[PDB]
């Protein structure tokens, strides 16, 4: 449906808005693989996904219903979980974001 994309935007919002910024940032734009620690990021993760690009697919109409919007998400979260180290600060950071998410994705 149309009226559930308009939410899936609504929900994206809110995981850009200010509001969650001190744990959502490293979700904003895709992974850097470039940088210092991530050589093997591309061996280990075989579909990167942000939340960037997540916007640009809404803007873009690449989904088809609220399902594929939030397979996207949760495969930006698996990533993290499935690349770091358990106890590592980026997968805390990741679930206090993915309760924002499921919580707004579940009341829809
Ligand atoms: C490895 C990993 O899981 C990462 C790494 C970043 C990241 C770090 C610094 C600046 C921007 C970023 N995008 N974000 C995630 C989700």
């Amino acid at each position: 449906h149309m009226e559930q994309l308009k939410c899936c935007s609504g929900i994206l919002k809110e995981m850009f808005a200010k509001k969650h910024a001190a744990y959502a940032w490293p979700f904003y734009k895709p992974v850097d693989v470039e940088a210092l620690g991530l050589h093997d990021y591309c061996d280990i993760i075989k579909h990167p996904m942000d939340m960037s690009t997540i916007k640009s697919k809404l803007e873009a109409r690449e989904y088809r219903d609220a399902q594929e919007f939030g397979a996207d998400v949760r495969l930006m979260f698996s990533n993290c979980y499935k690349y770091n180290p358990p106890d590592h600060e980026v997968v805390a950071m990741a679930r206090k974001l993915q309760d924002v998410f499921e919580m707004r994705f579940a009341k829809m």
